[PDB]
């Protein structure tokens, strides 16, 4: 069966579910403020109560300066000392990444429109090679539609899967745990979608340059 | 005077390990929450009997990892995790090695200095723990510049300032009349070892700028 339908990148092993908070939209040329990882590996994927996270995550969670102001704010990332997005945060996540097992598959709600090109620029922005330039992604609203066969925000389909409210909406810190969630529905449908659409980041646009 | 100047980031620490220290464990989790002094300091006063647990400040920076441990778990170490060294094996997760101290200290680098690690038990398990883990391997120690302080000696002061087990939770529980949140486990304790240091944050800053030692100083656990 199948004889001509394969996946084009095999089995996802990691799925890096993955959140922004940047200082506008992109017309504004805008720049991450906040960056939020949860790293899971595929086995811990393989009304109906909210699923607890896997005990085995890896996270990372960053607040990053802008040059610019917002339209989170510039002067507060400031008077924090947050610093920009950097070579030094390109070692970060790097390293980050190494930790996980490959192929390894970022998952980002509106992610094709917003996250990936806005990632893709801030990296493209640094002297050294971008390290998720062997890296996967997707979009979870695209998953989102496949599984469910309406609001496509985040906080409508968490409540629409578990009928109650989301926690901490509309902050990259809340959201990726609400997407995490979102993705534990049907963990087994989301991984196969996801192996079944993942492409190369290294394919995704930047939104400015 | 102030022995290492006032410290600018607090990286609030907790880990899991395999056992405790005669059966030479090695660390399965390591969670750090890093906070700015500012952020401390803006926590709304606690005021009322029991004051509200304080809400997180908005900038926190986070980093949380498992680690695959050369041995297993001793009896009843995994229990309330789930973090044996076979299920860690089974979710690809990599030992202690260079790579997560080059991770490390590019997070640490993200943080405003003088930075000061605070853990629960920290001088006599932690600090020592991390120091042996370390010693390991072929990078500098990537907490070479950085300071560390144990959150029991500073609980008891301010407890004693406003005034008995100082295990996190039974603090945590004094001051909130509320039972924490994910007790007993590196992930959970850490946030609630944040509340209970947003509880009184300037006297809180105050004891950890007086009592900060450098963390190269911390001895190794085991050799």
């Amino acid at each position: 069966s199948m004889g001509s339908q394969t996946l084009p990148h095999g089995h996802m092993q990691t799925l890096i579910f993955l959140d922004l908070e940047a200082t506008g939209l992109p017309s504004s040329r805008p720049e991450v403020t906040e960056l939020c990882l949860l790293a899971v590996h595929r086995r811990a994927l393989e009304p109906p109560p909210v699923p607890r996270p896997p005990r085995v995550v890896d996270k990372l969670s960053l607040c990053i300066a802008p040059g610019k102001a917002c339209s989170l704010s510039k002067a507060e990332l400031e008077v924090q000392g947050r610093q920009r997005f950097d070579d030094n945060l390109a070692i970060l996540l790097r390293a980050f990444l190494q930790r996980q097992p490959q192929p390894c598959c970022l998952v980002a709600h509106n992610g094709d429109r917003y996250d990936f090109p806005l990632l893709q620029t801030e990296l493209a922005r640094l002297s050294t090679p971008s390290p998720l330039d062997g890296t996967f992604c997707v979009d979870s609203i695209a998953a989102l539609k496949a599984l469910e066969q309406k609001s496509y925000s985040l906080g409508s389909i968490y409540t629409r899967l578990y009928w109650q409210a989301p926690t901490d909406s509309h902050t990259a810190k809340g959201d990726v745990l609400t997407l995490l969630s979102i993705c534990q529905w049907k963990p087994q449908a989301l991984l196969q979608w996801v192996d079944e659409h993942a492409r190369p980041f290294s394919t995704v646009k930047p939104m400015y340059g």
